[PDB]
């Protein structure tokens, strides 16, 4: 993953500056496990997950199942966070996830902006925004 | 615009707490002008804009052209920011813009996560992330087929 032309040049732009930012970067590192049971440990009970072009999941079991499902069809091969910032209970990541569609073997660098809500270091919400059609077209797989 | 089920409950979650956050919320208020010439005043020289499903625009004239082109076929009728946060030189907004397509009169509450890069309070980058197809289907217009080739001319 190469730094988009528009990435902020300061190395600090992609690094954590708070406890909550640090947790979210640890979670970003964990994604390439492709392991829903590993990832669910980061979540609060009262949580949700949504890839914004697709329906949301509420509660941990649904979030874990949704992740497990995604990992049956696609792999996260690599994550690079270009930009991170925050407010109380909120962290944002502008990143690229390199995603490989297992039925076709084709990969795509997915440009994602994500938001994480936190309480006491645990994820109460995770929403990723991106264009689904562009991804489908790149890996020759209708996902919707 | 009603607040999504998942919005942070604290009232401060969508309120600015820094000078850069404040400028970006001024900019969000300005969007409903539908006026590219007003909006371009917030931009640095060394700047870019991109709606992530379509090609980027570099430099102020291209950014202004891109906004003007959008405003010829859609109106921003309302903006609500649910969540805002930041770092040095960076502001993020999770929001809804209510977009009305002029050719069909149809409106859509477009769910957007956007990032702004700043230098001494001027915008050096603005990228909005959302799903284009859902928006096209709601307002019954092939937007990419129109705006993608226009965005390619701008570049
Ligand atoms: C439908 C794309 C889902 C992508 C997700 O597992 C990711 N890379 O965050
Ligand atoms: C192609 C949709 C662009 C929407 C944009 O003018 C906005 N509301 O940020």
């Amino acid at each position: 993953i190469e730094q988009p032309r528009w990435a902020s040049k300061d190395p600090a732009a992609g690094k954590a500056s708070t406890p909550d930012e640090k947790i979210v970067l640890e979670f970003m590192d964990a994604l390439t496990s492709n392991d829903a049971a590993k990832l669910i440990k980061y979540f609060a009970e009262d949580t949700m997950y949504q890839n914004m072009p697709l329906p949301p999941a509420y509660g941990r079991d649904a979030v874990e199942q949704t992740l497990a499902g995604l990992f049956k069809v696609m792999s996260i091969d690599a994550v690079e966070v270009f930009h991170i910032g925050s407010s109380k209970g909120l962290v944002f990541t502008e990143r690229v996830d390199v995603l490989r569609a297992l039925p076709t073997g084709k990969s795509y660098n997915l440009s994602i902006l994500g938001v994480f809500q936190l309480t006491d270091g645990k994820i109460t919400g995770w929403r990723d925004y991106f264009d689904l059609r562009e991804f489908e077209e790149a890996v020759d797989l209708p996902l919707r």
